[PDB]
Protein backbone atom coordinates (compact mmCIF):
# COMPACT_ATOMS: atom_id res chain seq x y z
CA UNK A 1 0.00 0.00 0.00
CA UNK A 2 2.06 2.91 -1.35
CA UNK A 3 -0.58 5.58 -1.94
CA UNK A 4 -2.26 7.22 -4.91
CA UNK A 5 -1.39 10.03 -7.33
CA UNK A 6 -3.86 12.30 -9.14
CA UNK A 7 -2.65 13.96 -12.34
CA UNK A 8 -3.92 15.27 -15.65
CA UNK A 9 -2.32 15.48 -19.09
CA UNK A 10 -2.97 17.65 -22.14
CA UNK A 11 -1.18 17.13 -25.47
CA UNK A 12 -1.07 19.95 -28.03
CA UNK A 13 -0.48 18.55 -31.53
CA UNK A 14 -0.07 22.01 -33.09
CA UNK A 15 2.79 22.99 -30.77
CA UNK A 16 4.24 19.58 -29.95
CA UNK A 17 3.84 20.24 -26.23
CA UNK A 18 2.75 17.89 -23.45
CA UNK A 19 1.39 19.63 -20.34
CA UNK A 20 1.39 17.54 -17.15
CA UNK A 21 -0.50 18.70 -14.05
CA UNK A 22 0.63 17.03 -10.82
CA UNK A 23 -2.43 17.63 -8.65
CA UNK A 24 -2.08 15.73 -5.37
CA UNK A 25 -1.16 12.45 -3.70
CA UNK A 26 -2.98 10.64 -0.92
CA UNK A 27 -2.24 7.91 1.64
CA UNK A 28 1.52 7.97 1.18
CA UNK A 29 3.52 5.90 3.69
CA UNK A 30 5.61 7.49 6.40
CA UNK A 31 9.18 6.74 5.38
CA UNK A 32 11.26 7.66 8.45
CA UNK A 33 11.19 5.91 11.81
CA UNK A 34 8.77 8.50 13.22
CA UNK A 35 6.28 7.86 10.40
CA UNK A 36 6.67 11.11 8.44
CA UNK A 37 7.58 11.87 4.84
CA UNK A 38 8.67 14.99 2.92
CA UNK A 39 7.30 14.08 -0.52
CA UNK A 40 8.00 15.58 -3.93
CA UNK A 41 7.37 14.29 -7.43
CA UNK A 42 9.90 13.91 -10.22
CA UNK A 43 8.39 13.83 -13.73
CA UNK A 44 10.30 12.86 -16.85
CA UNK A 45 9.86 11.14 -20.19
CA UNK A 46 11.88 8.00 -20.86
CA UNK A 47 14.00 7.07 -22.79
CA UNK A 48 15.17 10.72 -22.86
CA UNK A 49 15.83 11.96 -19.33
CA UNK A 50 17.39 15.20 -20.62
CA UNK A 51 14.36 17.18 -19.36
CA UNK A 52 12.96 16.40 -15.91
CA UNK A 53 10.67 18.38 -13.63
CA UNK A 54 10.49 18.26 -9.83
CA UNK A 55 7.74 19.72 -7.67
CA UNK A 56 8.37 21.69 -4.50
CA UNK A 57 9.02 19.58 -1.41
CA UNK A 58 6.02 19.39 0.92
CA UNK A 59 7.21 19.08 4.51
CA UNK A 60 5.81 16.39 6.80
CA UNK A 61 2.66 15.40 4.99
CA UNK A 62 1.30 12.12 3.64
CA UNK A 63 -1.39 13.85 1.53
CA UNK A 64 0.40 16.63 -0.38
CA UNK A 65 -1.53 18.91 -2.70
CA UNK A 66 1.04 19.93 -5.31
CA UNK A 67 -1.04 21.83 -7.92
CA UNK A 68 1.97 22.18 -10.21
CA UNK A 69 1.93 22.18 -14.03
CA UNK A 70 4.91 21.39 -16.26
CA UNK A 71 5.14 21.59 -20.05
CA UNK A 72 7.44 19.33 -22.06
CA UNK A 73 8.42 21.27 -25.17
CA UNK A 74 9.62 19.98 -28.55
CA UNK A 75 7.72 16.69 -28.42
CA UNK A 76 6.10 16.35 -31.86
CA UNK A 77 3.76 13.41 -32.33
CA UNK A 78 6.26 11.20 -34.13
CA UNK A 79 8.63 11.41 -31.13
CA UNK A 80 6.16 11.23 -28.23
CA UNK A 81 4.37 8.00 -29.16
CA UNK A 82 7.28 5.75 -28.22
CA UNK A 83 7.98 7.35 -24.85
CA UNK A 84 6.78 6.61 -21.33
CA UNK A 85 5.81 9.27 -18.80
CA UNK A 86 7.20 8.52 -15.33
CA UNK A 87 5.97 10.01 -12.05
CA UNK A 88 8.49 9.16 -9.32
CA UNK A 89 7.59 10.12 -5.76
CA UNK A 90 10.53 10.66 -3.41
CA UNK A 91 11.04 11.40 0.29
CA UNK A 92 13.30 14.43 0.64
CA UNK A 93 16.30 14.18 2.99
CA UNK A 94 18.74 17.01 3.63
CA UNK A 95 21.85 14.82 4.01
CA UNK A 96 21.55 11.47 2.22
CA UNK A 97 20.23 10.03 -1.04
CA UNK A 98 16.48 10.41 -1.23
CA UNK A 99 14.45 7.21 -0.84
CA UNK A 100 11.88 6.55 -3.54
CA UNK A 101 8.36 5.91 -2.24
CA UNK A 102 6.93 4.65 -5.51
CA UNK A 103 6.18 5.48 -9.10
CA UNK A 104 3.50 5.72 -11.78
CA UNK A 105 4.29 4.81 -15.40
CA UNK A 106 2.12 5.97 -18.31
CA UNK A 107 3.13 4.59 -21.72
CA UNK A 108 2.27 7.27 -24.26
CA UNK A 109 1.02 4.71 -26.80
CA UNK A 110 -1.55 3.34 -24.32
CA UNK A 111 -3.76 6.44 -23.97
CA UNK A 112 -5.84 8.79 -26.12
CA UNK A 113 -3.73 11.90 -26.73
CA UNK A 114 -6.78 13.62 -28.25
CA UNK A 115 -8.49 14.03 -24.88
CA UNK A 116 -7.62 15.70 -21.59
CA UNK A 117 -6.76 12.78 -19.29
CA UNK A 118 -7.44 13.13 -15.55
CA UNK A 119 -7.15 10.17 -13.24
CA UNK A 120 -6.00 8.61 -10.00
CA UNK A 121 -3.33 5.89 -10.16
CA UNK A 122 -1.93 3.65 -7.45
CA UNK A 123 1.81 3.89 -6.85
CA UNK A 124 3.80 0.79 -7.79
CA UNK A 125 6.98 -0.33 -6.10
CA UNK A 126 10.13 1.77 -6.50
CA UNK A 127 13.28 0.71 -8.32
CA UNK A 128 16.02 -1.34 -6.62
Amino acid sequence: KLGKLQYSMDYDFQKGELTVNVIQAADLPGMDMSGTSDPYVKVYLMPDKKKKFETKVHRKTLNPVFNESFTFKNVPYADITGKTLIFAIYDFDRFSKHDQIGQVQVPMNSIDLGSVIEEWRDLTSPDN
